[PDB]
């Protein structure tokens, strides 16, 4: 594994667009979207954020991510993170947030990154938890088919 980092471009989209699998997965990375995703969702975020990247190995876009709340001095709130099915669970997620957390520190002077993950994202919860965030609260939302759930809000200082 070889990974790289660079800005989204608008030739990444159909490709990015592609890695949530099912319905559950676009929830648990993009609550608000509508399944089947697409380019214009896609794209439709990036324009309304800040921060959209790609990760890269052996030529290929493997991950992406982005900020969905950013405050000067403060925090940012970390977003749409996304991985190819075929390269789930060899760091790319794990590869981006540092990318980001470094992110968030230079282009924000953020103190803090916040994560909120979804409770039936038990991969995610595992993986921030080793990444050293900590939860903080727990939040009601409610699926795409009116059940509850629960958002579980995390958060890990950046000196
Ligand atoms: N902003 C959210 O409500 C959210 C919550 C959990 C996971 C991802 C997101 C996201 O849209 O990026």
């Amino acid at each position: 594994m070889q990974l790289s980092h660079r800005p989204a471009e608008t030739g990444d989209l159909e490709t990015v667009a592609g890695f949530p699998q099912d319905r559950d997965e676009l929830f648990y990375c993009y609550p608000k979207a509508i399944w089947p995703f697409s380019v214009a969702q896609l794209a439709a975020a990036i324009a309304e954020r800040r921060g959209s990247t790609v990760a890269v190995h052996d030529g290929q876009v493997l991950g992406f991510a982005n900020f969905y709340q950013w405050q000067h001095g403060d925090f940012c709130a970390l977003g749409n993170m996304m991985v190819a099915p075929a390269a789930r669970g060899l760091g790319v997620a794990r590869y981006l947030i540092g990318v980001m957390e470094n992110l968030a520190r230079e282009q924000y002077k953020a103190r803090l990154m916040k994560i909120s993950c979804f409770n039936a994202n038990a991969a995610g919860l595992l993986l921030y938890t080793q990444l050293g965030y900590q939860p903080r609260a727990i939040a009601e939302r409610h699926d795409p088919d009116g059940r509850r759930v629960a958002l579980i809000q995390m958060d890990k200082p950046l000196e």
